[PDB]
């Protein structure tokens, strides 16, 4: 009567519910939702899919804590895998992650998420060795920071992103002050100049940003 639903009124509104509940307490919210179906069961896999595909319908700030929770590492590694890095650079890669998610704000908590994707970005690349190269300008596949590294350039890539749209900084960091704190951070070695040439650029022509 009110409703044609198959604009389905029903799912709908059970979904709100649950997601609410979810946004409110994780605890609480991932048993209501699997309880009425809209996870699979409580593994961590299937948690983590669902959370991974419903992005866009629940407090982002909330799913961040979630995976954040030290006791939740398992949860976090198996969601941080349904990401695809293969051949991007690891700004391009955060940008994909920080559209899931919003990160959280304690010291601890950055830390966690930044290892679990440390880990999975070096993961999803085909680090071929005999390819390492410090001038094959534009080539993924010639730049290979293991997990340290990586997790080294991605403080420093939200710390970037940060100041160049920062309208309060005076002077704005410049690239050799950026490149040249990176000194020794790819596996003991420098990065090449092309591969943080593009991701200074990249930064500071589009703000890494929501969520």
């Amino acid at each position: 009567g009110l409703v044609p639903r198959g604009s389905h009124m029903d799912r709908k509104t059970e979904f709100i519910e649950c997601t609410n509940a979810f946004n409110e307490k994780p605890k609480k919210g991932i048993p209501m939702l699997i309880e009425k179906g809209f996870i699979a069961s409580d593994s961590d896999k299937d948690i983590a899919e669902f959370l991974f595909n419903n992005n866009n319908r629940m407090n982002k700030k909330t799913i961040g804590l979630l995976l954040c929770h030290p006791d939740k590492v398992s949860l976090l590694n198996e969601y941080i895998r349904l990401f695809d890095f293969s051949g991007l650079r690891v700004d391009e890669a955060i940008r994909i992650l920080l559209t899931k998610f919003r990160l959280p704000g304690e010291s601890q908590q950055i830390e966690r998420i930044i290892e679990a994707f440390s880990s999975a970005y070096c993961e999803n690349q085909d680090y071929d060795p005999s390819k390492i190269s410090d001038n094959a300008e534009d080539d993924i596949s010639t730049v290979q920071p293991d997990a340290d590294s990586v997790f080294i350039l991605s403080y420093s890539i939200i710390m970037l992103n940060t100041d160049l749209h920062n309208p309060q900084v005076k002077e704005h960091m410049s690239f050799e002050d950026y490149s040249g704190n990176l000194k020794g951070c790819c596996n003991h070695k420098d990065f090449p100049f092309w591969y943080l040439d593009r991701v200074y650029c990249s930064i500071r022509d589009k703000e890494i940003v929501m969520p």
